[PDB]
């Protein structure tokens, strides 16, 4: 499922990502849109360190879920990496906010690091009545 811009800025806030560790709405789907382009089944692998980043937020399986052909994989989020392909996002956010929990936080989405940080990202709420 690619789902319209305010119709995933609605979806996030009822799953609470407004303001999550001091996190804008905004933000989260700034990130969402470089990452997929809002995009449940969007998968990009790595060729170089062979892992693959599943869905909407684009999580990588050597840290965050298992979808057993990456070496050295960790799991933190306990799902499977397919768990990430769904049309429903709930699973999704839940690993996401897993993520900013450790030490880098959200820098860890190359995404944000490059389009996103510094940078005036009120134009992805805009008009969505959040
Ligand atoms: C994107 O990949 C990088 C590594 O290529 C991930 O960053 C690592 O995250 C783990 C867990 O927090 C840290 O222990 C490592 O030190 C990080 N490595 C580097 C080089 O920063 C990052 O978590 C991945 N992002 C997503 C959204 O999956």
């Amino acid at each position: 499922k690619v789902f319209e811009r305010c119709e995933l800025a609605r979806t996030l806030k009822r799953l609470g990502m407004d303001g999550y560790r001091g996190i804008s709405l905004a933000n989260w789907m700034c990130l969402a849109k470089w990452e997929s382009g809002y995009n449940t089944r969007a998968t990009n692998y790595n060729a170089g360190d062979r892992s693959t980043d599943y869905g909407i937020f684009q999580i990588n399986s050597r840290y965050w879920c298992n979808d057993g052909k990456t070496p050295g994989a960790v799991n933190a989020c306990h799902l499977s990496c397919s768990a990430l392909l769904q049309d429903n996002i709930a699973d999704a956010v839940a690993c996401a906010k897993r993520v900013v929990r450790d030490p880098q936080g959200i820098r860890a989405w190359v995404a944000w690091r490059n389009r996103c940080q510094n940078r005036d990202v009120r134009q992805y709420v805009q008009g969505c009545g959040v």
